[PDB]
DNA sequence: GGGGGAAGGACTG
DNA sequence: TCAGTAGTCCTTCCCCC
């Protein structure tokens, strides 16, 4: 099996260069900008330029522009990054009828039977590169190897525009070398919970017994961790439908007035019926973030597709039943749509 | 025991 | 006033068989 990755560079960022070519050389730094004051909010992606000196995504906009105060700062526009990712995502499905997008700017190729060894399969990466680069003149880094995991290792370790492949060998040498807390899908948290059971790289699950992973960190991650140790990790890769279609927005300032948060949910609401587009949902489910940035949800599923007038009218109350149940106030608030007819 | 949901959690990053 | 967005998978808890 043969897995080739890919994973468009600085995506947000690369594409406003894109679109302004006077901005490439500088510090971009894409951001999400609250309106709760001055500059509020957090960088959503900074292309390398502004990487290199600690400005990305997750900080704060003012921090970023402690660092970086003469770096151009742009508001996200998620919808352009969208359609630019389609277009270079169809470019992908000319290589494979076995398709994964992961994420607006993730993919997943399985190329068994389009090459016959990790020579074929790395000039096919090679061919793809060229290829997004070409029409979109956007970089791309490509990983490779036995399964989905390795192949994103594999990218994130060539990373920027670059390309590697991660050989049977390699994938014995990284089981033992590799630190566990980079292995995708093992967040802070796991982490954490894995240095106090002395579990630090993906040999160390082979170690100790099965009940006291699977006890500490829970049966599917256990068996995750494990399958990948032993080298047997084989999840195929599988054409992805979307689930869910929602959104979230954060208010001027926290609150629990009804009437004070019923706009940013029904303009929630109305943007996500919007990239519903056609597909009509039977459940919906309201999520708030209140001032200690704790989440806290509510939604309920109907036996039939819920019209927009029903959403306006149920969001309402999953709101109220939330400000019931919960008393502290909310700082974020949004709405999400799923199973769909 | 475990299905099915709801809600929480984690990671996506 | 440092703390954005989006989507998936998982777990917990409960109902219920
Ligand atoms: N706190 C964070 C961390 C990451 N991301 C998102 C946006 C950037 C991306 C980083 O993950 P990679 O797959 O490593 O991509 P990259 O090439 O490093 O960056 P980008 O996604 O911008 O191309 O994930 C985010 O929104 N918030
Ligand atoms: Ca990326």
């Amino acid at each position: 099996m043969i897995v080739l990755f890919v994973d468009f560079d600085y995506f947000y960022a690369q594409v406003e260069e894109v679109l302004n070519p006077s901005l490439k050389g500088k510090p971009v730094v894409v951001c999400v900008f609250s309106g709760r004051f001055e500059d509020s909010g957090a960088v959503a992606t900074a292309n390398y330029e502004a990487r290199k000196f600690g400005v990305k995504a997750g900080i704060p906009i003012v921090e970023a522009k402690k660092i970086l105060p003469n770096a151009v700062y742009l508001p996200m526009r998620k919808e352009v990054y969208q359609q630019v990712s389609s277009r270079i995502m169809n470019l992908l499905r000319e290589y494979s009828e076995k398709i994964e997008i992961a994420s607006i700017d993730e993919a997943y190729l399985d190329i068994s039977d389009k090459v016959r060894d990790y020579r074929e399969a790395y000039n096919l990466g090679l061919e793809i590169k060229n290829k997004i680069l070409e029409k979109e003149k956007i970089t791309v880094t490509v990983g490779i190897s036995k399964n989905k995991v390795f192949a994103k290792i594999a990218a994130d370790m060539a990373k920027p525009n670059g390309i590697k492949v991660i050989d049977d060998e390699e994938v014995k040498r990284l089981i033992r070398e590799l630190d566990i807390a980079d292995v995708p899908g093992i967040g802070n948290i796991t982490a954490e919970k894995l240095k106090k059971l002395g579990i630090n790289k993906l040999v160390d699950t082979l170690s100790i017994e099965f009940d006291k992973l699977k006890g500490m960190i829970g049966e599917a991650k256990a068996k995750y961790l494990i399958s990948l140790a032993r080298d047997e990790y084989n999840e195929p890769i599988r054409t992805r439908v979307r689930k869910s279609i929602g959104r979230i927005v954060t208010m001027k300032r926290n609150s629990r007035n009804l009437e004070e948060i019923k706009p940013y949910l029904f303009r929630a609401i109305e943007e996500s019926y919007y990239k519903l587009d056609k597909r009509i949902p039977k459940a919906i489910h309201v999520v708030a973030v209140t001032e200690d940035l704790d989440i806290v949800s509510r939604g309920r599923t109907f036996p039939h597709g819920i019209s927009k007038e029903t959403a306006y009218s149920e969001s309402v109350k999953l709101l109220q039943k939330i400000l019931e149940e919960d008393e502290r106030k909310i700082r974020r608030i949004g709405v999400r749509f799923s199973k769909f007819i």
